[PDB]
């Protein structure tokens, strides 16, 4: 049988040449008129927009043809479908480097390609029999539910409380069948916990494969019961030759959508994208012989583990299942990863520099292409943000051991005291730490404050590790020609914004040449020694927000909602970006991967952009931010209530509150310490 | 073909009943006299010692029979081997729940079971043809190299420098053969980098399977060249029916032993334990068609990624390959995990309490059995310490979100201000944080200091969150009957040590009922408010060492070695356990999973136990410790030089320096802050 090492032509697909894809126009072939119109429409829309797609058929590494779900009843005959396949313009003789895509939307009994010879082409679909599944070569994909429609998070029930009305539920109609039915009916009768198990359909059943449990009713009927259940049961078909069915995949989709943790009875099943995804992290898979132990097992699991499973299922669904675009990207990424080609680089925000009248070292980029696609496979596919983009830098890059900088990897390192260590002097003379030398860029948002901007920019004169200052001009009116900008020793670049928005401060501007960004308001007052210590801390904590202003979130018992609080406190949960360090990676994520609703809300209130970034970074890392110094001030009411509303809405969007509390801040080691006369403090006041 | 869902009897193996194993005595059967004596000897030794093994054949979930590598030439005939198998006492009719183990030591051409019917039994061996490999049911295991011998880490070359003399090496003797040979010879001729590739054996080749590259010379000859090479090339057999061979596994073993990163040409191969292990993290697997791109790919990889690969290979080798005991444990663990049964609990240090003459809440235990074996599969098998033990607690347990304690999971939580937050008062009245309420236990080592012990114990009177005090009596002489122990409000338990050793303070005593341990010398002076703040920080940082005394390690340029330093410094790398918090988990690891050489050295110098624990915790987490307060003192020369030697030896044992620098310490949020009169500081002096 065909495998990737004896039916794929690698000569078309060099490692460095990218991943050019050619998509056939199905309207120019007999398939087009018989396709289900919504599938055709959505697929054409997503293929038109995809970055990998090319019109140049001669350079293509992969060819894509949509044969799709066809209208019922299927007019086309298998032999004539085969005849059309073998007649495609670039189906040279055997169809190597072709993937045939057949997306399921409405029918769970259609098996077009069962009697069709596909030569050397790969097949991506949701239904497979053992005689036509080739592991590692074929792809199991999710069904296309939301075609020409959007899934709204507002209708997804919240992740908490962990326990819902029913422990588990099942609805279906149709050797272990009798055993399973008796065991689950006994569980229902005993009433140790509330369950709702039905083995007949009240609403007329949907047509099904011969030995499969049929879906009951409409999609809206099922979600109503699934929204009330902690777990969702998925019983696999009794036929041993059936690897995966569209019905079981639909059940899995509907369970993951509303947060019911799937419980699969039967290990022979191949779940969608199972080659890349660790489904054990999001679903429980149990052998049918162990059905008598399912109730005990489900009762044994802890709340936090169950909640982690629910969260991982939400991630998987949103990233790979929810839209046609996601399905197409997942197919392309699976094929690209199998043949070890890196993802396409993520786009930067090109900007126009406003001309004005008045040594930087840039961090290296794109050093881990192959490592990220092949070596870090698990993190790439099972952790946010996902595998679809290649970033120039990443805060999770492995660091070298302490010895390497002395034994052959010292390029760029600046040890303290040459490796002997030392006191304040040796500390102030070198960055030290566990990573090479580095600079940072200041990003400043300004609006109708033309004079304070000059003063604040002048205050930045002489910062030791400053690469450049980026001034984001938000006002509709351009700066005047008579405005003399100060000479602070580093370039000042004024970038023109296409529209007025607080989200512009987190745009990944092309002008930013450093991993580190210092985000500062145009009227903030920071001493040089605070900035430098914060930079060192961030160098030690690259994946956190490291900043000066602190806030925390509080629970309102009478209303069972969250409140934003800014009193002085002994514990914190947010560090405002009015003065904070963070990695540019998060700017890309904020601008292009974070949900659109959050940015739209930021625009609506012209407020809460810092809260959104804290939400994002806590969601990614599951760690709180770092408070750097003792200061709390750095110098309306509706502006204050808007933030309570922002917090509540963001909780709705994410499904949970990602913020976490910290009960400590950081200071320099020898801060306020009584030293011997030979020693010197690291900082005079910090 | 047999699969686990149609040839395994789960009725013998309930989830809660453990994993009882019965091992046949091979001496009582015709196999025994023909076995290779060293394989037989080592296997019997390890089976005798294993915790899962039982002599009660009626309760056994699994049955193990060693047919092993046989003496060459093989006298026994396949039919007679089959005859003996089907005659085993508990081979009922078909051999269900049997695993046949055939370990390879000396021969790479022996294929005993090729013409043998095994019924429903599983087979664990190193050589498989496609007609006799059943994925998910059979096991690919490593060869038994170190039989009745020990692998010494002293002969393993250091992980750094990353680049060695040769970029890659190959030695072997014997469609892509000509392509590969020409490409690699061209790489050698071009001399962009130094390589040594030989396609004939200078020393007589070892016998090999028909289409396999034969091993050259003796094992000692190969390691000499492998020690000098950054990468090691592994070319798979040309026969498409050969899944895995003992020779390729031997090559992989030898590469992983000395830190040469394997480069495998051919993706059809099944590497050992590949169902559980992510080999992509430790090896590069490349299709043969891409041989022309191998040189570019190997040159592209960065030093840190290559070093991470080397470290992961070291972990995998030491955990699963190195000894016969490890191989047997891996086989048992793979089978146990496939059928979803938890690992056996790790042993505690039972102790005798010395009687003496003068509310605790215990943390819950064993709450994540199924989650750890099935849900956290990847972390369990691909991260240290490994999957072989079940721990009562773990510092990496997931934490709940902020909302859960208010919406149905509030059991044990003590929010600050009821969720509204607050100032010093509300802070001092509740623990707060992100995890439920908790206590800590004090562990105190004493020796010939009978009086200071009384005073120090008296100082502990009134600690708010103290569960009990454990006094580890090291002196050969017992405490006198006239010694009146103080009444400090909590139990004092004096535990008798079986021998005098500093390693006794990290023994996981049965008396310790808490996750947190406060390790304090019997003469240290700590104020109550320092201890409490440290406890809160640790509650926030459960996987770190959190403590007061700080030290750092320095590089000695003239000798290219490490030095221990205790001057005042602006950066730190160690927190001494003379006053520090840590998780009991690390006590289990120190006592039972850490290498024996380290503990033997601690005994030899009667010094350096704190340095060892810092090494361990940094190795596990790859994060530095946390320094809690500003104080540096809490009140011989050879004792000081011994520690330089300890550091160097530990670096030899681990293969690298795991310590990392930190340039900051932690303090309370409102420490030294000017508050409004309504607010109050969290601590008066901290
Ligand atoms: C410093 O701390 C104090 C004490 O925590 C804090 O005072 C609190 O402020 C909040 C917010 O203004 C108050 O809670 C509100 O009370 C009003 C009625 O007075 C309600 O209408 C509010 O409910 C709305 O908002 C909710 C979302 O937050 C919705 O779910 C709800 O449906 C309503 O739309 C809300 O309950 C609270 O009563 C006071 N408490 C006291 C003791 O004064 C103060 O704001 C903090 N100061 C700073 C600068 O942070
Ligand atoms: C405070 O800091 C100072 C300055 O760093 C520090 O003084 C240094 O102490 C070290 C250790 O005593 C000295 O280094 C040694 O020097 C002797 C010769 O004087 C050598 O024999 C030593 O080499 C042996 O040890 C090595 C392993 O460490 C082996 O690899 C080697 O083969 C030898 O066996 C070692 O080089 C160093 O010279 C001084 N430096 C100065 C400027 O004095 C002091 O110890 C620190 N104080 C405290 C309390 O930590
Ligand atoms: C890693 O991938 C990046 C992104 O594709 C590569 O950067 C491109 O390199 C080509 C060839 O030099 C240039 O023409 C492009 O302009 C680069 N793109 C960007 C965004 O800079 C990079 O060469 C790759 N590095 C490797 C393979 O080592
Ligand atoms: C998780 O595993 C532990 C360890 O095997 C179980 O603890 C044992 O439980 C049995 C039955 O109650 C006792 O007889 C043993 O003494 C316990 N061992 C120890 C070391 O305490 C625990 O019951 C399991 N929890 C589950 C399955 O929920």
């Amino acid at each position: 049988g065909c495998r990737l090492h004896n039916c794929f032509d690698y000569s078309r697909c060099p490692l460095t040449s990218g991943f050019p894809v050619y998509v056939y126009d199905s309207d120019q072939f007999v398939f087009g008129s018989y396709l289900d119109p919504l599938v055709k429409q959505a697929f054409q829309a997503t293929a038109r927009a995809n970055v990998y797609v090319t019109e140049n058929a001669d350079i293509a590494c992969l060819y894509v043809i949509l044969v799709g779900e066809m209208q019922e009843p299927v007019v086309l005959r298998p032999a004539e479908l085969e005849k059309q396949l073998y007649s495609l313009p670039h189906w040279r003789t055997d169809g190597h480097n072709h993937v045939i895509i057949n997306l399921s939307r409405k029918s769970d009994t259609q098996n077009l390609l069962y009697n069709v010879s596909t030569g050397r082409a790969m097949v991506a679909q949701s239904t497979f029999y053992t005689v036509q599944y080739r592991p590692g070569f074929d792809l199991v994909v999710s069904p296309l539910v939301h075609a020409m429609s959007e899934p709204n998070f507002m209708e997804i029930p919240p992740q908490v409380p962990v326990k819902r009305k029913y422990l588990f539920t099942f609805q279906g109609e149709k050797d272990y069948d009798d055993r399973i039915i008796a065991t689950l009916k006994a569980v229902q009768d005993s009433k140790l916990d509330q369950v709702l198990v039905e083995f007949t359909c009240k609403n007329q059943p949907k047509p099904s494969l011969p030995t499969e449990w049929a879906l009951c009713g409409e999609r809206e009927d099922r979600l109503e019961l699934l929204k009330l259940s902690t777990f969702a049961l998925i019983i696999t078909p009794g036929d041993p030759r059936l690897v995966i069915s569209s019905g079981c995949a639909t059940r899995l989709f509907e369970a993951l959508e509303v947060g019911a943790v799937p419980v699969v009875l039967g290990e022979q099943v191949q779940l969608p994208y199972q080659d890349m995804l660790q489904w054990n992290e999001a679903a429980l898979v149990v052998p049918k012989p162990r059905v008598t132990e399912v109730h005990f097992l489900l009762r044994s699991l802890s709340d936090s583990d169950l909640l982690a499973m629910r969260r991982q299922g939400r991630f998987l669904w949103e990233t790979y299942f929810s839209t046609a675009d996601s399905i197409f990207n997942t197919v392309l990424a699976m094929i690209r990863t199998r043949i070890q080609i890196p993802a396409a680089p993520i786009r930067e925000e090109a900007a126009a520099e406003i001309p004005h009248r008045s040594p930087p070292y840039a961090s290296p980029r794109y050093l881990r292409n192959f490592t990220l696609t092949v070596t870090d496979f698990y993190r790439s596919w099972n952790c946010a943000p996902g595998p679809f983009h290649l970033f120039p830098h990443t805060p999770f890059d492995p660091v070298l051991p302490s010895e390497a900088k002395f034994l052959g990897s010292g390029t760029g390192f600046r040890p303290i005291g040459g490796g002997a260590g030392g006191s304040g002097k040796e500390f102030q003379a070198a960055l030290g730490g566990n990573v090479p030398r580095e600079q940072f860029t200041v990003v400043m948002l300004t609006y109708e404050r033309e004079e304070v901007l000059m003063n604040s920019l002048e205050r930045l004169n002489g910062l030791p590790y400053l690469n450049k200052v980026v001034v984001v001009w938000n006002s509709p009116k351009l700066p005047s020609e008579d405005l003399l900008w100060p000479d602070i020793g580093v370039p000042i670049m004024v970038v023109r914004t296409e529209k007025n928005s607080l989200n512009n401060r987190f745009l990944p501007w092309n002008e930013i040449e450093t991993e580190a960004i210092l985000s500062i308001d145009d009227d903030a007052h920071l001493r040089h020694d605070e900035i430098m210590f914060g930079f060192r801390v961030w160098r030690e904590a690259r994946d956190r927000i490291v900043g000066f202003p602190g806030r925390y979130h509080a629970w309102d018992i009478p209303h069972q909602s969250w409140l934003y609080n800014s009193n002085y406190s002994c514990e914190l949960s947010m560090v405002l970006t009015g003065a904070a360090f963070f990695h540019k990676y998060y700017a890309y994520l904020y601008s292009y991967v974070m949900p659109q609703a959050i940015r739209d809300m930021v625009d609506e209130y012209i407020n809460c952009e810092d809260i959104a970034m804290n939400f994002l970074v806590s969601h990614i890392t599951r760690k709180p931010p770092i408070k750097v110094t003792s200061r709390w001030t750095f110098r309306d009411d509706s502006h204050f209530h808007e933030r309570h509303k922002c917090i509540n809405f963001f909780v709705k969007v994410y499904g949970y509150m990602p913020l976490l509390y910290t009960q400590f801040r950081v200071d320099s080691v020898l801060f306020k310490t009584r030293l011997p006369h030979d020693k010197t403090k690291c900082f005079k006041f910090i």
